[PDB]
């Protein structure tokens, strides 16, 4: 009786199992766009990603993890509200049933259908397992998506799911860019908070670009076929893997314009 989206193992149960579920910094929050505090001191962000190397691509029963190599100083994030270099270890996505829900984060209360993550991890903690045990080890880049025009950037990472429709599955998956997932402004809202799936851990410099992207009906039909079910199991399709807005609880959100 694992955790999941599902019926009964949802987002409302994980403080059972994951009591920092109700802690003081928990993601995704609402976006109030009115009280987000525009700070001249946020720098730009700096997304450097011309020498990333993907390797793999995984279905893991909650979404599909695009992995890359992280042993050496390839793809990094830095500046922003950042200290430090964090280094790209994967990305995925959230979305949902329907058009009108699928992002974690919201503004203004306003879902959009599905939300990218760039995971990255401070390298000053050496690796990943490391980082996740200390305040200011992740920094994760929030995109949102929209349902318009086909992003043809992300045609590659389409293609291939249907190689992983189950639980379990991955397929090699080199030579992909993640630079054309990113839109055209690097405006961004931040704010300190977790991991949005168990374990929940408190160590995610959120970084929430303001510009969504936009993607076609037929792309994110595609990631609606996929399953959480693994092979030889009844199906049930991988939809509505987001958990919802958690209370802010004084934080603030920082937004680096206007
Ligand atoms: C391992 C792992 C899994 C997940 C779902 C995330 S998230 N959603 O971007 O907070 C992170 C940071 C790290
Ligand atoms: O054309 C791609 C459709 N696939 C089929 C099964 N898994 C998800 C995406
Ligand atoms: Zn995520």
């Amino acid at each position: 009786h694992h955790w999941g989206y599902g019926k009964h193992n949802g987002p409302e149960h994980w403080h059972k199992d994951f009591p920092i579920a109700k802690g003081e910094r928990q993601s995704p929050v609402d976006i109030d766009t009115h009280t987000a505090k525009y700070d001249p001191s946020l720098k730009p962000l700096s997304v450097s990603y011309d020498q990333a190397t993907s390797l793999r691509i995984l279905n893991n029963g909650h979404a599909f993890n695009v992995e890359f190599d992280d042993s050496q100083d390839k793809a990094v994030l830095k500046g922003g509200p950042l200290d430090g270099t964090y280094r790209l270890i994967q990305f995925h996505f959230h979305w949902g049933s329907l058009d009108g829900q699928g992002s974690e984060h919201t503004v203004d209360k306003k879902k959009y259908a599905a939300e990218l993550h760039l995971v990255h991890w401070n390298t000053k903690y050496g690796d990943f397992g490391k980082a996740v045990q200390q305040p200011d080890g992740l920094a994760v880049l929030g995109i949102f998506l929209k349902v318009g025009s086909a992003k043809p950037g992300l045609q590659k990472v389409v293609d291939v799911l249907d190689s992983i429709k189950t639980k379990g599955k991955s397929a090699d998956f080199t030579n992909f860019d993640p630079r054309g997932l990113l839109p055209e402004s690097l405006d961004y809202w931040t704010y300190p908070g977790s991991l949005t799936t168990p374990p929940l851990l408190e160590c995610v410099t959120w970084i929430v670009l303001k510009e969504p992207i936009s993607v076609s009906s037929e792309q994110v039909l595609k990631f609606r076929k996929l399953n959480f079910n693994g092979e030889g199991e009844p199906e049930e399709l991988m939809v509505d893997n987001w958990r919802p807005a958690q209370p802010l609880k004084n934080r603030q959100i920082k937004a680096s314009f206007k």
